[PDB]
């Protein structure tokens, strides 16, 4: 909402931007539409957003789609022996420490490949991450950890950082 007609603001895959579809012309512009309430869009896109960036730690258990990361080329726990680890994980927590703080959990724990730089998943719209998933982060608040999160990856813990 903020927007004319038939004016839709959207994400940008490609470019990590939002932007802006006019679909009956088929234009797509960077720049804000003329006609539109500023501040109704932008308190639309702070409460609803179109973009967010998370970081998270995924531990992997036996039901995994891919029990297999860097760690362990074959990963044998259960579902629940995942969930209390990770919840062992997280009481850790401390931002101001060097080795607590969420990205050098990632880094230490983090079954995904994006350990190496501290669980950083960067920029993601709606049509990227799996459903579930998606459905944890849309609903943070920027700065905020997640609980645990069931997919079909692994369980995930998430914090919104942008």
């Amino acid at each position: 909402t903020g927007l004319p007609t038939p004016w839709t603001v959207r994400y940008s895959k490609s470019k990590k931007r939002e932007y802006f579809f006019n679909p009956e012309t088929k234009h797509s512009q960077w720049e804000e539409p003329e006609g539109t309430n500023k501040d109704q869009l932008h308190k639309h896109l702070r409460d609803h957003p179109v973009r967010v960036r998370c970081l998270h730690i995924l531990i992997k258990h036996k039901d995994s789609r891919r029990p297999a990361s860097h760690r362990s080329e074959n990963i044998t726990i259960s579902k629940q022996d995942a969930t209390d680890e990770l919840k062992t994980l997280i009481t850790r927590l401390d931002d101001d420490s060097k080795t607590n703080s969420f990205e050098a959990l990632a880094k230490e724990r983090s079954d995904c490949s994006s350990y190496k730089r501290g669980g950083d998943l960067g920029w993601f719209g709606r049509g990227e991450m799996q459903p579930s998933f998606e459905d944890a982060a849309f609903q943070l608040k920027v700065g905020e950890v997640s609980d645990i999160v069931e997919s079909g990856s692994g369980v995930h813990v998430i914090k919104r950082v942008g």
